[PDB]
Order: C-alpha cells, then sequence, then structure tokens
C-alpha cells in the first residue's frame, strides 16, 4: 500500500540528474519508475530539485487546481523539470517518449499531515 506522497516521489522526483539527460531520458525513466506497467502514461513530469525544495512548494502560492479543488500551490521560483510525452509511434508495451528539459514554476496539490505534494498539476 504505497502512500500518495511516496507515489509522488516515485512518479515525479529525480534529484540525481539536475537536468534532462540523454535524449532517451524519458524512455528509460518512465520504464524504471514503473509508469508504463499496464498502459503507457501519456504525460509525466520529473522534477530535478531536492525533495525539501519541492515539499516547500506546499506553503507557497496557493492557486486553483485544474480540477476545481484549492489545494494547489505554485512554486515562487522556477525549477528544473523534464516533461515526458508519448510519441505517436508509441504502442504498449513498447512505450515511447519525447524528452523535454525546461525551467518553469511547478504547480502541485498537497494533502495530509505533514502537508506534502501528492499530485502534479501543471508547470507554468
Ligand atoms: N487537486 C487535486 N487534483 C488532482 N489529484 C489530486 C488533487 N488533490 C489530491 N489528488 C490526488 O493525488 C493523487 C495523485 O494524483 P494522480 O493524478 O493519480 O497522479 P499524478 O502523478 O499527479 O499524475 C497526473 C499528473 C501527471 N502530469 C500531468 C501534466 C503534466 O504536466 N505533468 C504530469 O506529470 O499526469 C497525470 C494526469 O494529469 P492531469 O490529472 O493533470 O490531467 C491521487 O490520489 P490517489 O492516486 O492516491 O488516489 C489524486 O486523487
Amino acid at each position: 500500500k504505497e502512500t500518495a506522497a511516496a507515489k509522488f516521489e516515485r512518479q515525479h522526483m529525480d534529484s540525481s540528474t539536475s537536468a534532462a539527460s540523454s535524449s532517451n531520458y524519458c524512455n528509460q525513466m518512465m520504464k524504471s519508475r514503473n509508469l508504463t506497467k499496464d498502459r503507457c502514461k501519456p504525460v509525466n513530469t520529473f522534477v530535478h530539485e531536492s525533495l525539501a525544495d519541492v515539499q516547500a512548494v506546499c506553503s507557497q502560492k496557493n492557486v486553483a487546481c485544474k480540477n476545481g479543488q484549492t489545494n494547489c500551490y505554485q512554486s515562487y521560483s522556477t525549477m528544473s523539470i523534464t516533461d515526458c510525452r508519448e510519441t505517436g509511434s508509441s504502442k504498449y508495451p513498447n512505450c515511447a517518449y519525447k524528452t523535454t528539459q525546461a525551467n518553469k514554476h511547478i504547480i502541485v496539490a498537497c494533502e495530509g499531515n505533514p502537508y506534502v505534494p501528492v499530485h502534479f498539476d501543471a508547470s507554468v
């Protein structure tokens, strides 16, 4: 029974690499973090910042979530992120992803005690 917070770190945290590495970064990471285990997840963002820095976003700019809830927060500063999007020539179980390194503000949804990120909403 993985916690939502643990799931968040699994699906979005990559503090090892400070920037999107190889052109094959997404193909490798999406596979390794078990994101293509029963479906190719269409889009996934990895954050290359410390866990503490990302957790801090939960006490930063409160903004509306794409779903209407209000437990979302935007980082005051931009962070190093890598967007992984599925390519059309991608078919389960041979999932294929386009890698995209960027520096943007991230928006996460937080929950619990402690108040930690559990969902990645968007980057701006
Ligand atoms: N306000 C909220 N909005 C959305 N979810 C919320 C909210 N508050 C709490 N949650 C809860 O957080 C857990 C993880 O959310 P989930 O969408 O499953 O994962 P993700 O990694 O964010 O995966 C998401 C984000 C990722 N994604 C999307 C866009 C992008 O730029 N990058 C990226 O990684 O793609 C997926 C689809 O994008 P979308 O739902 O925004 O359309 C869930 O709980 P459980 O799975 O434990 O039941 C959920 O109920």
